[PDB]
């Protein structure tokens, strides 16, 4: 037997950061959830009882929140960066490192109309994700994601005109509830280095609000026709306003809200133009997925 | 043997529900999960395996829908004081309904700086309850509730002058973090019946959005000199705000973040005064309760 | 406005504990989550920010793992007892403790047909647990329970003869699965104090033994005429058994796997005496609760 | 922009299945999740909202029904195969499907030391699991494994002799907790077709049994030198046990679990050798990963 791929780290690893600005008061809160994966020439830690080639878990953990104290950790894009090339250029025998990024919201409260200079509110479990890999000798690949952004609408979805056989019972449809919960990534082309990232760090945050923008009015204004026709719409958006991604993944649950036929009851009646009640349904769901790149 | 306590009902019961504005296009929509549990003349169901006295829970499911089509869904204390006279006029041996209801947040999209008609977002898992308790000649009993509301400062929170002795290792501090989920409660005075609950719905709202502004107002503002402490000033002004109240009632996790002495390394200072990256802690954590009354 | 109830402690406490035998090598394991609540004259922290009453939630997780380090972890109704009456003893104005004790399953492994040992295996999500309310000059009040055992039988599980009105639309059932999760609660007579407690130390174990097996084998034996007479069946057994113990109490939910008719594909026939194929359901859920006494 | 890549179908699809010997009485129940995606010529209902190309996601879910009303659900790898089958054949311009299955556990009861008839209970969270692709003119490709599998061995572990650098503050240790949960996985050398899937049935449930046996086995007996080490070893028994697996991967959480320190109280001593009480950490964790193949 041969050890064909190895990779090991710390997971689940949390850490705070603020900022305090002296001159105005104003403090900025980031939460995150870190993982770092390493890869390089550790096989012999698995056939031979070698340690000697092991940078141990707990001091990646230390790194990291090093790392932290010692650089800004925003856009997360850039903090990944930072860390992942700390790990291959430190460690001769480590080639590559993956780094995965969870940013929690801290959206800073409102009070009578003014925005409070030490106080956040956990406005929605959506999160801002980076999967960092950085491969010594061939640069920095980013993917940069949203997920957890849960919508829904009431109206201006549609589904008709799919393959029927035998095994279709499902109704063609004018009318229906659409609600999802977006998952979105976006692939950047691959950065030389270190010094190709810091060039681009503007693109960063601003790439995300637009992916944010994109995807909320194209679900709102969209007639739709099926999940896969909206959803293909937000990623030729996306693709057309930062020439620097390559590609754009959708993956979306269809969350079905069924009608409830009340008829047996007096007459009552709750479905097609009438329908008012609805059984939302926690279990199946549809799931759609969708990888768009460029001509 | 015998029977000392019996209630049985229907739980996780998911309703949606839309109301369509036919003059201005606009639609509005209101999620719920329900449960609701029943008492009364029973006892022989578990004795004696007499089922003639069950309404069975199945026929409880398609009671809610039935109700939420008729009736108007908010607020939720009016549409769960309906549901359970429902149950207590209709069965001559039910003589208590316990109605639980959940409220999820579909919060209207601004798109472009305008509302739009018939698109949602839910921004936060915060939920709104209801606990209602209709007793046959007792009355209504309603607890409204505001929970899964997370928040965090990160100053103007201090925690000194405790306990001191031999299983204290915790320092005094005039700086930390503070941060917590609130679970906040309001009980009303009992109401005679259905006609009182109609009285005061334009009360039911006022007093969640007071609720929820007073807790907001409060945390940020306060030099907070302990969870009790803040917490108490909290729960006195909803008091003051609404005479149809009895108690408020709070529970609240303190959540900690650590600091991180990284003093080991290159002498880096990240503590006290200089602590900028800390370390959120998953468990253990604070648990504060309180009922506050009138004097 | 007036502090009408105050409790607040640490909640969330893991603790692990290990049994080394010197004689035989033989190691045992226990693992928990413990919650510790106190009350007494402490509402001053509240009304005026007077810390001084305040017995740090951060002392009372050290005092958690002290105790667990002087005395035996085993049986959690000891263990909870001593913890409670500790903080009743030691600090003059805390005058009652309240403790949750969750225990976790680490069963010994068997390799080969011989138990191993230091190797364990967690063999289901089942709890044991318990509640001990410790209050000053009213002794010790204790509720042992189990959770988390999740059971089904494919037949003898039946289901007619319940109301039928306008709301009904439930077939009666001579033949349907069963599924549930249990959760059983046996309250104890009060004790006095320790050293009764002490007295009754074997009791325990043997208690939840018996509790576990009395439900096992009903479920498995009863031709059930539904949930409520089957859970009666066991709660009856159990006081029955244990003359110390006073009330035995029941949470069931009813855990629905409904027929699927595929009569529509080819009269393929899956419903009545020719199902096979069936879908659980998520949601909702029937919810059947009892509390049995003594006559 | 081009569509790169595309699937769609239905996840979440809880099924259960009961099997009656009339001769014996005996019921045998099977329960799974199921996921099913499609691939093939479907890209213009993304680009051009033409739902001709679409097998709703409904339909698959009707299918999955059928499918196992009609054939056999064990072993999980031949139902998949069967099922994924169905699909590339059935429908001209659909070229690839992709089947997950998780099984659930629902274990006959011993009751009075006999078997019972109808009767199971969850014994754990523990899955298995298969992953089956099948790609039209290129075969099914089976990827099995187990998960949630959780273990502890309280000695026999040791991690020394780790790189030591500025970023190092663990300390090297000769007798330590270990803990993971365990995510196995062997994939099948590549079968032409069903009726090769059909010729290795045997082998699948057997070769499950020896997995999760080797893995216990292996984690109770190693004197363990890290969990690289000791995995390495259950990977290669494994292969070494059934020459049609080309690769065994395992993926393992280090649950942590730590000393403390309470010196500080008394003198108390329960660090090295006088460890007796510990904290189990939720957070974070160490995560180990290795694919291990033939020669
Ligand atoms: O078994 C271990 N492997 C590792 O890589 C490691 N790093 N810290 N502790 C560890 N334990
Ligand atoms: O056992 C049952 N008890 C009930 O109260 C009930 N209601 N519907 N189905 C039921 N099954
Ligand atoms: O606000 C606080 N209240 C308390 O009771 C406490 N105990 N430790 N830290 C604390 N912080
Ligand atoms: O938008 C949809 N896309 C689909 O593929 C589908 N299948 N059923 N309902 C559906 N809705
Ligand atoms: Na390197
Ligand atoms: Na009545
Ligand atoms: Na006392
Ligand atoms: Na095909
Ligand atoms: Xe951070
Ligand atoms: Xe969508
Ligand atoms: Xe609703
Ligand atoms: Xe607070
Ligand atoms: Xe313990
Ligand atoms: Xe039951
Ligand atoms: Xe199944
Ligand atoms: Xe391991």
């Amino acid at each position: 037997s041969a050890v064909k791929a190895a990779r090991y780290g710390k997971d689940n690893v949390r850490v705070y950061k603020v900022h305090k600005d002296e001159k105005t008061g104003v403090q900025t809160v980031y939460e995150m959830t870190v993982c770092v994966l390493l890869e390089g020439e550790i096989e012999t830690s698995y056939t031979k009882a070698d340690n000697s080639v092991i940078v141990a878990t707990d001091s990646i953990k230390n790194t990291i929140y090093i790392t932290a104290k010692q650089n800004p950790v925003t856009p997360p894009e850039l903090f990944g960066s930072i860390l992942g090339t700390h790990f291959i250029e430190k460690y001769n025998h480590i080639h590559a490192a993956h780094v995965n990024i969870v940013c929690h919201r801290w959206t800073r409260m409102d009070i009578d109309g003014k925005p409070h200079p030490h106080s956040f509110i956990r406005d929605s479990e959506e999160k801002r994700n980076v999967q960092v890999d950085v491969v010594e000798g061939k640069g920095i690949d980013i993917k940069s994601s949203l997920s957890g952004l849960t919508v829904l609408k009431s109206t201006n979805s549609q589904f008709w005109g799919f393959l029927r056989d035998e095994y279709t019972t499902l109704k063609e449809t004018w009318d229906r509830i659409l609600s999802t919960d977006v998952d979105a990534t976006w692939q950047w082309k691959n950065f030389s280095g270190l010094q190709e990232v810091r060039s681009h760090v503007p693109k960063f945050d601003a790439t995300w609000a637009t992916a944010r923008e994109v995807t909320l009015k194209t679900f709102a204004e969209d007639n739709s026709a099926s999940v896969q026709a909206t959803m293909y719409k937000m990623a030729e958006q996306i693709l057309a306003r930062q020439q620097l991604i390559e590609t754009v993944e959708y993956s979306l649950p269809n969350k079905h809200y069924f009608e409830i036929d009340l008829s047996w009851h007096k007459g009552l009646q709750n479905t097609g133009k009438n329908a008012e009640v609805f059984a939302p349904q926690s279990d199946p769901n549809g799931l759609i997925k969708c990888t768009v790149g460029r001509s």
